């Protein structure tokens, strides 16, 4: 279930990860610490400022051993020619993160963020743990980008609490 | 699931019409002869063919009171950015016929063209007459593109068996 | 699990044929391991029918050269396909046939595939592509009037075998 | 479907004078009906009772009688076996309806369809001008009736109504 | 079942054959086509022609290998009497084909010739091949009189079929 | 309404011959008056007629006492005529004072509990039965045994008397 | 139960010879035997019929045949009416066997039982070797039968069995 | 209405002999007396007698208080009469001072708890009814064994005083 | 419980000799029992026929007898009732035993509990060796029973046991 | 309606012994008064009587404060006036300044869930029910232990400050 | 079940004992004797009183083998925050008996004293004998403290009859 | 529901606000902007630090028309004593926010945040509209608190949404 101190729900599809469609899963993980995140749609203005940051700060990420992966109901295509879209255009511009292609709608379903009338996510967050445990989870309304800062900080204060 | 001599399903969504967003719906097209047909993704390489190769001969359908409706379960916003990418570049260029957004699916669902798993449509076509029942429809696999000469050819059959 | 849907096995069928003038009973296992075009037609000795009927005829040897047999089928006996056969092509009939005409006398291939109209007890002009492994690739559906392009439907079979290459 | 019981209803499409026309059991109500079923059009062990019955309508008319052949043909079927001359195996021009059993229904509602080919009997009724059912002989597929018998039961009924 | 192509209904019952009580059954006739018809009632004057017109051609029947049986509900003790009267007093006389007792009504049940609510048989006849399969039936109202020329032309047509 | 004493006779309805013609009777005919109604199991068979040329000749004995008889079999009423034709010599039943009714549906010796429904004939039943309708006495013998006329008369005048005193 | 029928068991306390002893219808395999039913004890119109059955009851013995009376009584009435004399209206000595149907199960099983009052029709039954019925006659409660008849039929069913 | 002390007794209609006479007698019959009904197994055998002369002897002291006594079993009322129409000194009952009620159907032994179905006789019950038809006093006993008359009519005078005060 | 049938099963705390005594059923087999019910102990109604039993006690016990008096009070209120002086109402010294019902399933099981106010009807019951019911008999809680007419049905039923 | 506190006390009514006279109480007569009920296994018992003696002897302490005391086992009536009358010197109880409830059915200890239904008495529960008929204390002692009045009529103390304060 | 005679329900849980968290169950008291009590609320004004006087006379209790355990609904960490509030403040101070926390309220729940509305306990307390048989339950509602030497008076007396009589 | 989009469950209970106990509801929000956030336990080492922060920035959210309430399952009288306990000894000192008990649970319950194992909320904050519209909501496991700017910042965001696109 997708709730504080659960497992989380298992997931699979295709990516588009270093420009390359591959097959994921919440398997791929186990180990290292994941923020899997959420965004309703590729090609509209409110989504590439955090997707973009979320890329930017990706390194910052990875040394902590945590991964980072942004989903959307999309197909792994439109990923993709999103990516090839460079940020002058309101494009991504080359990924630092996976983009993870929800094409059938099940995983959003999974994790509880699903509008199911029209049919794309709410921006869901959830911090994931080297067990697939869930540490933290936070969702917005589709007008409002998060502060990746905040969760990087998150990550590492619950590394911190581990470790001691 | 839709049958020659049927009334077509119902449909209603956001198409990208001469590039701006349209509400459409199957009543739009009373008292027009309808193509509707399906593809499964934008930004994939086996159906810019079929979709450009409809809307390059647009106006002789046009010529014979026949609408033409591209669909796929993309967002309208990829049918846009797809419509804004030059041919050159393996884009659709401008459009001539109205790309209907499938975001829900229902649309493919209803049509029976729905490929549940993997939640993209076969690539069916279906020729509608003025009252909404269906004259011919077809359906291909996803990678093989039909001839639109033939789908010309069929529609105004359709209207010579009018007299 | 079978249906005659795209991408789904076709259904079964065995029936009476008419093959080179002589009765044969054939079925969907004949054609195994090879394409097979199933196409129906509404009624013998209608003259909206065989021009298609002699198009897919006349270019059987086209269909035979990339590993695709054509069966053509309606709800008449064998008995009508063959007085059909044996009425020349200049006096409204079908001639020679390079094709088999099946058979569906109870109508129930019609029905497995979906095209009867059971009411006035005929088929609807569907045409299905079926693979050598007996999946449906393709099929189209045409009110009884309208014929439609044998071309067309060599060129899809073609295409099928372009992309499993 | 037996004697003393009312003829089962039918309609359908027949072969009437080289032209299509709609028939029924109504038709027919104040006169006798032979109403017989044969296989199949264009076979070789049919032509022969059907030619006698047509050879001999007018003796039928003569004394207020209707004769139909019923198969499971169109009437499509019907009609390229008359236009097929008795030299060459067909039944040429008819004095007699043949009617088109294209659903089965009819042969079905006789009692005497074979489900499993889908064809009828070679069955026969002798039906009254109230529709009631005075005879009925069935022979297996092979074998043609005495049409001169046929006339005979017919006269037979219509004396035993009289006296 | 009583149907063209169908096995015949197995009947069995005590007829009068030349003179004398014996017991008959359809197995009797394998091997051999049998005409069995049947007949409203014993001393009436509607059913004796036809059954006069069958016992004088019987030796016809017999020589294409083919037995000829009368069937009504009544006793045999009554079909016995009416053989032993005369024709020239409105009796059968003698008769060279068997007369089969239907005392319970189930013979013609099973032919579906039975009327229910006189409880006699309508004049229906069947021509059964040597594996016992009817080849033809037919059922003429009450009254009316049949052909025995036309029911030996078609034994012969059935047997013309069955060699050609 | 059932075939037991002090119960009410089952309705009945049937074509007798009566002096030689045929007339439809039934229970109703003899309201008013006794009847005996007996069953024997068929015509043209030697151990019937015994009982029923005796039940004839001592007739006119029953109507002094307004007493009537009506002999019953399953056979039709055809049978019963030709057997009263018959003469008694040659095994026939000759002239009948009493009337013999056809149970041709058996629903007769049904209603009456007397069917035999193996053989499909009447048990050697006999019923007398008042004016009233109602059952006095009954019974029943195997089939080859006949009863005693002279008892029957003597039952019918008891019950006379016991009604009378 | 009915002729040709086997006769329905039977068992109960009987006054034989002034004494009390149990009897059933397995008893009497291997002979005739003649079962008949009255009424009640101590009433004025059974003990003729009876009475007339004790006088004959030889003439029946001669001809393997018992004689048994039935009825619901208690087999101390019937032996209290045993014990009264003939004249005092009584059945005085008795040269059959009377048999209770305190019980009331073997009128029910005869058919004879009048559910109502509780006591039994007059019927009789002659039951042969083997148990079967051949004969039943059953009057209403105030007539009785003959009993020369009744020997008549018992001698009738001998005579048919030997030839 | 129960068999039980403390409800009310069931009710019971039946032909009784009553001074020689037969009457039919119900329970209704003894509203606003005291009723002693007693069972016992059958007519004209050695035991019973006793118990039932005895009550017949000091009936009248039953009387006295306003008390009727009946006897009953499931014997015919004719077997009744001829128990009172045979001499004491013969095994009989004699002159009888009380009503015997004939149980023929076996109902009222039933609807009293005191029959046995399988011999189909009553067990030898007593029940002391008071005049608003409710159950005072009941007792049992086996079929061999007869029952005290005095303590009857002490237990009936005991209730009266009681039901007075 | 009627006669013929075998007296239900009872156990319970009898008052015996002034003391305390589990007894059953059981404890009678092989001899006769007198079992009888009165509806409750301090009650003007009672004593007398409990008085009388125990006062004829040895005329029972003489004929192999056991007379035991049931009612739903306590074994407490039992002894309490034997140490009240007769002069004072109470029961004196018992050569009876006193069972205790208290939880009123003895009375029930013997038909002869009054569900309403809890106490039972002054049933008696005679049950023989075998703990066959011979007689049974019920009276209205005001009405006391003849002791006399009871030792005489025991003495009765023996005589049967023993003779005819 | 349980037993409970805060809720509603379950209903009662029964027999009495009050100042030596049978009456019928119940739940309804407390209205407006406090009420402690308490109940105790059996009368003529050596563990009971101290409790029951000690509650009599401050009985006009309860009445002083407006509250009644009543006492309750499964005895009769008949063994609570036995048992008043026997001197306290003899385990008696001697004369008795409270109500003894005699609870015959046993439903009232039911209805207080406080019944032991095997043996088939009451624990030692005692209720403090307030004006309203609300349960205010409970409390349930083992058979062998009595409790402390002077503890009882604090509590009865302590609730009505409350109420007051 | 929370009832006298029957055996306690089992519980288990975080208390604080001596300043420190340990966790506690049922089973930790086999072999003693345990008073398990109830209280509303940490913080309110009610409470201390009671909770204070049992800590007081913890000593009285441990030298008859006999454990004193205090029951809120509230967390552990309220326990030992109310624990070290100066008794000067309506704090508890220095607690000589363990103060168990029913966090999830099941124990009162299991014990019959939850209010659920409110969600919080009534002032139930219980003595459970070595065995973990409950010999004696109180509730108060929650206005009232009950008397300590009471409590320790009935433990003893338990202990008494467990000695002797 | 307690997701985004939906309105938030309705609540009602008890609150310390300015050091005095309030009942307050969802509803005393319309109109305002609406801060609700869970902890764990009062008097805990890991919540207060999260809790001082949302107080001592309280006049932030006030000044963009925002309430801040927490809620955790300990009673009110917990709560303030919390408060009344001294920053530098663990407490929270004096709160610029409402401090809501959640002591039936059923708040957290119906916010999706209560851990029924241990009974006590996890670390759950919601930003609630004028309307009561859920516009985002956001959990953390027990050891780990939020960044309060982070929350104003989001208030913020949301108004400006609201105000522009």
């Amino acid at each position: 279930a997708p709730a504080v101190t659960q497992h989380a729900p298992y997931f699979k599809g295709t990516a588009v990860v270093s420009g390359e469609f591959k097959e994921i899963s919440l398997d791929d993980f186990k180990g290292k610490y994941l923020v899997l995140f959420f965004y309703p749609l590729d090609f509209t203005f409110v989504c590439p400022t955090e997707i973009i940051a979320f890329s930017d700060k990706a390194s910052e990420f990875h040394d902590v051993n945590c991964e980072v992966v942004a989903v959307s109901v999309d197909s792994h295509f439109s990923h993709l020619a999103w990516i090839n879209t460079p940020r002058k255009n309101g494009g991504l511009g080359h990924m630092n993160i996976a983009l993870l292609s929800d094409l059938t709608k099940q995983i959003s379903r999974d994790y509880g963020v699903l509008l199911e009338g029209p049919g794309l996510a709410l921006r869901g967050l959830f911090i994931i743990d080297p067990n697939g445990v869930i540490k933290h989870l936070s969702v917005n309304d589709l007008p409002v980008g998060r502060s990746v800062e905040e969760t990087l900080r998150l990550v590492k204060a619950f590394q911190f609490v581990e470790a001691h």
